[PDB]
């Protein structure tokens, strides 16, 4: 439970904590504009020692960069951070 997902004003923030130092960063991102490679590229531009950054559906299967985050944030998945496999279970959106 170590990585979150709470909206705020309409529009997902992800708190997560980085392998440099270990106090928590949100991210707010846009589900309409921001995609997936926003969220990674952002994260990796917020600790210099984070050295693969990826991202998984359930079913093991790299999900892509493109992809729009909306579209991610309507099943759960996995954060890849380092060794660290992360799994996050985002709140009830419509869309």
């Amino acid at each position: 439970d170590d990585v979150t997902v709470v909206y705020q004003n309409g529009l997902p923030v992800i708190s997560v904590r980085l392998p440099s130092r270990r106090e928590r960063c949100q991210f707010t991102l846009k589900p309409i504009s921001d995609s997936v490679g926003v969220f990674l590229r952002q994260l990796q531009e917020e600790d210099r020692g984070i050295d693969r950054v990826a991202i998984y559906s359930p079913d093991g299967v790299r999900v892509a960069a493109s992809t729009g985050i909306d579209l991610l944030l309507l099943d759960d998945f996995k954060l890849v951070i380092n060794d660290l496999t992360y799994h996050v279970r985002p709140p009830k959106r419509d869309l």
